[PDB]
């Protein structure tokens, strides 16, 4: 069932014999952070909160120990889908507060909550259903992750059929055991690549589920002898893993994108919402694609979009509008990848759309043709822009964007840039083996 | 029992505790496609259908994603013959509908349904009992498929007798547990080659069983440590694997082919039906033999037929009439191989045969001699044509065939040719190791 | 249940079927010493005590065997958290007495008891909750300790997720089973590094728990196939393992340090307590860092402090004041490492702190800036002294320290210096492989 109060949470712990409670939160860069709490400490923790080292939320660029207090949220209580012989295990979330009592503005979760409040000021609320894609590789003799494939299936194929089939089934059952309400799971285009579609639900709950989904799948694969990876592009020559984000806005319990009186069955607000996204998508591209590997996926010749356009029938467009209408009307953004931070990505995605609605930004004419087949002169004539080519270019765009700074806050903005800046500098000075193969003998 | 209504399907799921439902459909090229659905979603799925990416139907030549709705068919519900510890697993089939509500004409299942409807206009219904042949190889240390033999048995031999014998028995029991009602199963001519025969049934039901049969057998072999292969010719110097198709036309509940008054006990319609098949078999040979490897099997010196002829006693003929009469009267076509798409293959066989009946096509005199033992002058004198030698030749014949395009529809016709054309072009530019062993030292 | 009397201890042994009783005590250098006693001998042991070779408390510098008598303390009875098929196992502590009946002054436990008694003269009592950090490596094929990492996680990371995850959970449950009342356990900065926090309690009980904690964790890791190491710096280029000590003084049941009137909410006594610690921390640094490897951790550029300073907001200082106030007011000293002797380390902390209170030593102005970023002239101008660079320097300081000698007693003082002196002399004459790599080719 659903737990609401701390009394209900305590009753469930005693009833089902939960021995350990694990907090859950993410840092600025999207890594999942957690620590364990004995079951007996839970009652005291609900009363006064737990002190911890809040400097862990500032990424790996932390310098000084700082103390903030975490106040648990009973509504987020859930039980992990594995049963150790010792006892049951459960997880819980909460809010971060400074010692003086003010909420800590560096928390990515707090960033999303502020965005929700801004949307609520205009009466709107967002529902997001993401589609997460991941790989399933083998493990070496020492248990370290590898890139060995498990099958050579294709799109929607009925694979695998060996022992790896049971591992895939176990992941589906474990997610359903927690009430995830999976829509559909299927094979993806690349070999040993799978996709899972989440139920179309509230944005705040979805973001927490996405974080929970990541380490649940990874834990299951280890105990079955496999490894699940979320790299945006682990192999060259095959499709990468992306996280498309279907979204919709609801006012007064009704979808606002649907308009029965328009030829495209789309409301005027939906046009503005797309217009806002297109205008600002270049600026916060770093948030949606936070690692260097993310831009190996964003290359022409695959399903990944590298051009800024919106369409109804075309699929290569950055923003795709599914043919579904009515209450199910939705807008799909195809840029993000699973390595992104769901809290930051959704918050910017919401904030960008609202700014377009507020300012009535015209999205322009849709692109129903194949952009990849057009020439540069055609693209220049049509005024079609392109996403940043590499991480360094994305940082330069995001670094002068005042809209991103205003939305994310000063603290998160500065910390995110410095962490990415140091990461890029380390990468740019490495001599890759590809250079040796091409240049050692020629020169 | 047999489930006919969605209420019965739901009751069976609750009764037998089925946790996952898998859809089932095939693309244009014959690959089996599927995706999973949680048991809770089943009730909603029956009411409204499931939206999915239908670009997977168009093969691996897909370019743009297109959305259309699948409506489940409760009459096709069945439970897979393996019991995971989590719960039971079941599969289901359905029809593909475009968003506007019109059925999708690119579905291979829809192609067969149109052919059945065309026969219904003339008052005929067809029953098909196919003979499927496959190999049983060993797996390497990494679980990848190999071509290692399991026994050196011969035709109808009592082999294997080692632990592989239990694996073969499990396949037979699992198929019977699903209600396929197998007729017989025996060893084949080549080592480690086995054959399974099906009972007569409605052509639509038989086609679905053939698709289900393929991945059921493959799954069982993996879990026992072996591999089942359906290549038309996996080894050189031994017989290949083919899928003969015994077929009969039923009108008013009685067999059309049977005729007690004729000396051969075959009706005039059966003569026309054979004549129609012989006239057009050359055109759609690519459908019955879709892959390149299929033509390594159609070479003289084995049971595979390579000349267009029909006979009552000879076995080398392309079309053979078994000695059985009465309701068991049937016509066997020996060209197809298990790699073919059963929906497309049967639809063309039915449509081609009906055209002969309408046009009173005379099949000509049967060939009761050994065609292989004859000379080219004799074959030229007798006017005996031959099947296409390679995949490229078959495509050229199919491409200009007006009848084939009309039967398969424009969408399937164009897509099928392009996929095969690209496949052949890749193959023709490879340097095989056989050339090196022959020409490196010589030249 | 809390065992108090020998009758209660005997009743518990019979009830829970404990077959073996293990004594527990430590030598001067911090090694854990123990010997087994049959359950039947327990009743006789309580009446008269156990005679044993008392030369084991002097370390590895023992020369002549001497006899002292151990008088068991029933209040320290505990049952170890593993269940052999033979029967339960329990541990117990006690005091060491010379044959003439006088207590042995060489016992590290007796040193702490004298320190507690000295504080009792002024009505003060201490509560200490330490934070112990340790590594978790893999065993080789022969079961010998090695240094292969089990995960590449970071600070507060939700790692490991493979089988090592269960091993970590077992440690947490086993500790809770004995009644340790753990606050929180989490991953640390270095890969495969973990931290466990204790609750506040009387310093005598806490010291015994720390000794018990060390071999309990080590035993669990072996039986699961891993190894837990307490080396202050097992790897180069990563953070070391330290044991921070949070301490507080209580008078009349109230916290002495807390003072609501002061702007910093710290009493005048707390300032003197810090002042005493800073004055004498240089002298007994060898006790807190007893092994040679401890000074590899004490290098600039990591979390380890190397400068004598105290701060409230800056956290790189040697002494840190957490933001908590009220009864939770505490002072954290960050120099010690897990290799230190808890009895000697805590005893010297009390003696140094009280001496500051008696003499009203002013702690000086806090350092709120980054000391590592300052220049040598700046630190010289600020008068920021430094901890000893290596074990030899620390011994020289500790050896002329009048305060340390009278605090630890003559017997412990002389024995500790000789043991460390011999250890350093052996190390200073070794030719390390690093020297060969740098100097063989160059010279
Ligand atoms: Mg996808
Ligand atoms: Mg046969
Ligand atoms: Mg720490």
């Amino acid at each position: 069932k659903k737990c609401t109060t701390k009394e209900d949470v305590l009753e469930a712990v005693k009833e089902r014999d939960v021995k350990f409670i694990r907090t859950q939160f993410t840092d600025t860069l999207g890594i999942i952070k957690s620590w364990a709490i004995p079951a007996e400490q839970l009652e005291e923790a609900f009363e006064n909160g737990v002190m911890f080292d809040g400097s862990s939320i500032q990424g790996f660029t932390r310098i000084e120990e700082s103390d903030m207090k975490l106040a648990l949220d009973p509504s987020t209580f859930r039980i992990l889908p594995w049963r150790p012989a010792t006892g049951a295990v459960a997880r819980i979330l909460g809010d971060v507060y400074l010692p003086d009592g003010n909420p800590f503005k560096g928390d990515p979760r707090y960033v999303l909550k502020t965005a929700i409040k801004e949307a609520e000021k205009m009466g709107f609320s967002m529902n997001v259903g993401p589609e997460l894609e991941f790989f399933l590789f083998k493990l070496d003799a020492n248990g370290n992750p590898t890139t060995e494939l498990t099958d050579q299936g294709g799109y929607f194929d009925f694979a695998p059929l060996d022992r790896a089939q049971d591992v895939r089934r176990d992941i589906d059952y474990a997610l359903e055991h927690m009430g995830f309400q999976i829509e559909a799971s299927h094979h993806e285009v690349a070999p040993s690549q799978h996709e899972i579609d989440f139920r179309f639900g509230d944005v705040l709950c979805t973001a927490d589920n996405v974080v929970t989904f990541k380490y649940v799948v990874k834990s299951i694969a280890y105990h079955k002898g496999y490894y699940a990876s979320f790299m945006p592009k682990p192999l060259f020559g095959v499709n990468g893993s992306g996280m498309h984000s279907n979204q919709s806005l609801f006012k007064d319990g009704k979808n606002v994108f649907y308009d029965p009186d328009t030829p495209t069955k789309l409301s005027q607000d939906a046009m503005y919402y797309i217009g806002g996204l297109l205008k600002h998508i270049r600026e916060f591209t770093a948030v949606t694609n936070p690692v260097v590997n993310s831009y190996k996926r964003l290359v022409p010749g695959y399903e990944a979009p590298v051009y800024i356009s919106w369409s109804a029938q075309n699929r290569s467009s950055l923003i795709r509008i599914p043919a579904t209408r009515g209450n199910g009307t939705r807008i799909e953004l195809r840029c993000p990848d699973p390595a992104c931070n769901p809290y930051l990505a959704f918050a910017l995605m919401l904030r960008a759309g609202l700014e377009g609605i507020k300012n009535k930004i015209d999205p322009g004419e849709p692109t129903n043709v194949n952009i990849f087949h057009l020439s540069d002169k055609e693209r220049e004539e049509r005024g079609i822009r392109s996403l940043p080519a590499d991480l360094k270019e994305a940082i330069d765009e995001m670094k002068g964007s005042k809209f991103v700074k205003e939305a994310l806050g000063e603290h998160v903005f500065s910390h995110y840039l410095c962490a990415k800046e140091m990461e890029w500098d380390e990468y740019k000075a490495v001599v890759h083996p590809w250079e040796l193969s091409r240049y050692l003998s020629m020169l």
